[PDB]
């Protein structure tokens, strides 16, 4: 039963209205699945905005 919890693996600032500013070593939840601009939720800061996946890592936790 995995889930779509993923972790950013490099530094990287929002840019836009719902934009999200994660870290090289965050966890952030997704809230929905796109092409490589996920939304998701960083627990660090319980705020959620998008994500460019391809520096991040999909786990379920």
């Amino acid at each position: 039963s995995e889930d779509i919890i993923v972790v950013a693996l490099y530094d990287y600032e929002a840019i836009h209205h719902e934009d999200l500013s994660f870290q090289k070593g965050d966890q952030m939840v997704v809230l929905e699945e796109s092409g490589e601009w996920w939304k998701a939720r960083s627990l660090a800061t319980r705020k959620e905005g998008y994500i460019p996946s391809n520096y991040v890592a999909r786990v379920d936790s």
